[PDB]
């Protein structure tokens, strides 16, 4: 139970703990409070 947000996962705005290494959190479109945790890029 105790992790952090891994690809696959949902995670708004306004959530907890930030996403896992490399990953951060997008949202879904211009206007949306939730999203989902996506690869960074490099």
């Amino acid at each position: 139970y105790i992790t952090c947000l891994f690809r696959g996962a949902r995670c708004r705005v306004y959530s907890g703990r930030s996403c896992c290494f490399g990953y951060y959190c997008r949202r879904d479109f211009p206007g949306s409070i939730f999203g989902t945790c996506s690869r960074r890029n490099f």
